[PDB]
Parts: structure tokens; C-alpha cells; sequence
């Protein structure tokens, strides 16, 4: 659109929102590069809380204690993995790709909003998935891209 937090979001019950709106991400965003192994989805999420990617492994480890606590509330994790248990012991191992299912819990984890825009190469939007309440500027802004995560900010 002219302005990212005036987007229209739709959620659906489960707090999850979508959007159908499609521009080209560097309009808007700075991309960031980071390296581009299996944790991306946790450098990328370190990056843009850190300014850092010292603190990929935290935010696992702020996840995992999330889904110990209130597994209820991991819905997707719950459509992959029969418990949390399961769960935790698979996304601490180095290199598991992080998602939608870590956007979900880490927002609730948080407080914090996270957006995962999925892009073709040539970076427009193909489809747009906000996790919490909150608007573009203040949230988490990934770009997923040819199987890679990599941290936004908005430009300027």
C-alpha cells in the first residue's frame, strides 16, 4: 500500500492474520544478510531483537520453555508433534528450520508481533502471515525467500 501499518490484516479464530496485499518488499524494507544455514529463522529473530546474532540460541531456548509451560497454545507446533516434549528435543538440535511454528510461539513468548513474508526472487510479496495483535512497524518483519529466512527493516 502507501504506508505498511495500514495494511488490512484478516484474522482468522486462531489469532493468526493474513493478507493478500501484494508490493515489492525493498519498497518498504532494508533486507539484512545473514548467514544462511538451518538456524536462519533464529539469526534472523536475534538480529532484529539484538542487533546480533549472538542470541539465536536464547530465543530457542525462550520458545522451548513457552511450549513446556503452554503447549495449548502451540497450535501448529501441535499438528507436527505429538507432544511437547517432541517438540522441544527436535527444535534445540542445530540446523531445525524454523517457521511458522516458531513465529506463533515466539510471538506469544514475547509480546511481540512477527511477520513472515513469503517472497518469489524477485522479492514480491506472495503471501503475508502476522502472528499477534500488533502493526508492521513495530513487529518482527522476516523475508522468507527461496528457503531462506533474512531479518527486514523498514526503510529509512
Amino acid at each position: 500500500s502507501f504506508h505498511l501499518d495500514d495494511i488490512n490484516w484478516q484474522p482468522n479464530i486462531e489469532g493468526v492474520y493474513n493478507s493478500e496485499q501484494r508490493f515489492n518488499l525493498n519498497d518498504y524494507f532494508t533486507s539484512e544478510k545473514v548467514p544462511g544455514d538451518g538456524n536462519c529463522f533464529f539469526y534472523s529473530v536475534s538480529f532484529l531483537l539484538f542487533e546480533s546474532l549472538s542470541e539465536w540460541r536464547s530465543i530457542k531456548n525462550t520458545i522451548a520453555s513457552f511450549a513446556a509451560a503452554n503447549w495449548g497454545q502451540c497450535v501448529q507446533a501441535k499438528l507436527n508433534y505429538a507432544n511437547s516434549s517432541d517438540y522441544r528435543a527436535d527444535m534445540l538440535r542445530n540446523y531445525y528450520w524454523g517457521g511458522s511454528v516458531e513465529a506463533e510461539i515466539l510471538s506469544k513468548a514475547l509480546n511481540i508481533t512477527i511477520i513472515l513474508w513469503e517472497a518469489d526472487v524477485s522479492e514480491n510479496v506472495v503471501t503475508a502471515t502476522k502472528y499477534g495483535p500488533g502493526l508492521v512497524s513495530t513487529a518482527l518483519n522476516l523475508k522468507l525467500c527461496q528457503g531462506h529466512i533474512e531479518p527486514l527493516q523498514l526503510m529509512k
